[PDB]
């Protein structure tokens, strides 16, 4: 075990191994990802179900989406219907065989959906205990973006559900800046997350507006709010370059489901590159050499023969030819599907949604406009340090947070 756990992280692990349902929570940069991986290595594979609310986060933990596991379609039908969908052959044994259920990215789950899931559990398993007697291991942070709904009315946070207190009797916090993160920058994030933008926070961010962050042909990625505008942007920037197009097609086990893999793993069926393309790594190839998720680079060549694989120069100081990697996704019903493709994305632009669970080493962020509660904090959390970041037109009016969620955190802090 490469690194020793902190006293706060050790407490979580203890509780989990005694069989207790627990929610653990804290800002970015407190070691939540490291702790999830240590929990999943410590538990028996048999009966342990790793899930996340998103595709992006599910892949980072080698699991599946909560939507796919559940098998209740959208969750919006009456209980008896949801319950009938969960009874379907493959979907049903997943519920029966689950002993411990890990759920990352809990901020994304709306309260009415948590309540539907909890009742579906008790019915399918014929067990009167909370969530059908499953040991729940829940990770996230409600000071992130609010949950989305389609349901016409306001969305409600997961902690407002009728079954939350019954299901989650112990909550523990991670508060210290983790040993793989920068003290100065995480301390600034922790102030922004609580809505608190002092004159010194505003100075430190405004001071980055003039920063040159790239070098050696690598330029900063512009962080954006919406995935579709991002794809058009990256495609237009690639079209402007004069080099010939190089195409890389995925090898899929089940090509009749490519759309599903496009939507759940971090790479597509077809990757196009040229000399000069701005790229981002999306697998951890080597932590010790800086080849981690979010590492920024530029294409500097292609192999002259064979498959013509790209040669990438990274900001971290590595130049290397990038080969195909593998991802496995679990479909509703349980079938394992696989995609082999290069672990690279275009990176003139990147959305907040597709960058969850990672940080970039070369990034530009615009924060003069007001966004939702938690938006300024979540965007700044995609950077690593003040050195790798340029903030345009920062305004402390950009910083808003949800007062109901602040009171939830203040109660937790008063405990200890």
């Amino acid at each position: 075990s490469r690194m020793q756990l902190s006293e706060e992280q050790a407490a979580v692990l203890r509780a989990v191994l005694k069989g207790q349902s627990i929610f653990f929570t804290g800002s970015a940069g407190t070691g939540k990802s490291y702790l999830l991986k240590r929990i999943l290595g410590s538990l028996p594979p048999t009966g342990t179900v790793a899930t996340a609310s998103t595709g992006v986060a599910a892949c980072h933990i080698g699991g599946t989406t909560l939507h796919a596991f559940a098998g209740i379609g959208s969750g919006q039908a009456p209980l008896a219907q949801c319950v009938a969908l969960a009874q379907r052959p493959g979907v049903r044994q997943g519920w029966l065989n689950c002993q411990r259920l890990v759920i990352d990215e809990i901020s994304m789950v709306e309260a009415d959906l948590f309540d539907k899931l909890e009742a579906v559990a008790r019915a399918v398993r014929q067990q009167n205990k909370p969530f059908g007697g499953i040991q729940l291991i829940i990770c996230g942070d409600f000071l992130q973006l609010p949950p989305v709904t389609k349901g016409s009315q306001p969305p409600r946070f997961c902690f407002q559900s009728k079954s939350w207190k019954r299901c989650v009797p112990v909550t523990l916090e991670l508060t210290k800046v983790w040993r793989q993160a920068d003290q100065t920058f995480i301390s600034l994030l922790q102030a922004v997350r609580l809505g608190r933008c002092s004159d010194e926070v505003t100075r430190q961010l405004q001071a980055t507006a003039s920063h040159k962050v790239g070098r050696d042909g690598i330029v900063a990625t512009r962080l954006c709010t919406h995935q579709d505008d991002v794809a058009l942007t990256n495609e237009r920037r690639l079209q402007e370059l004069p080099g010939k197009v190089h195409r890389f097609e995925a090898m899929d086990s089940n090509p009749e489901l490519a759309s599903t893999l496009d939507a759940q793993c971090p790479v597509s069926q077809l990757l196009q590159l040229k000399l000069g393309a701005q790229v981002m790594l999306v697998k951890n190839l080597s932590v010790s050499r800086g080849l981690v998720n979010g590492a920024r680079g530029v294409v500097v060549g292609f192999e002259a023969e064979g498959r013509g694989l790209p040669q990438v120069r990274f900001l971290c100081g590595v130049t290397e030819v990038i080969h195909a990697d593998r991802w496995t996704v679990q479909a509703t019903g349980g079938q394992l599907l696989s995609r082999q493709q290069l672990p690279l994305q275009l990176a003139w632009a990147m959305s907040i949604h597709k960058s969850q669970g990672m940080t970039l080493d070369c990034v530009e962020i615009s924060l003069g406009r007001v966004f939702a509660s938690g938006q300024a904090y979540v965007a700044l959390s995609r950077a690593r340090s003040l050195q790798g970041l340029r903030v345009l037109d920062f305004d402390p009016m950009a910083v808003r947070c949800d007062p109901r969620v602040l009171h939830f955190y203040a109660t937790l802090r008063r405990g200890r």
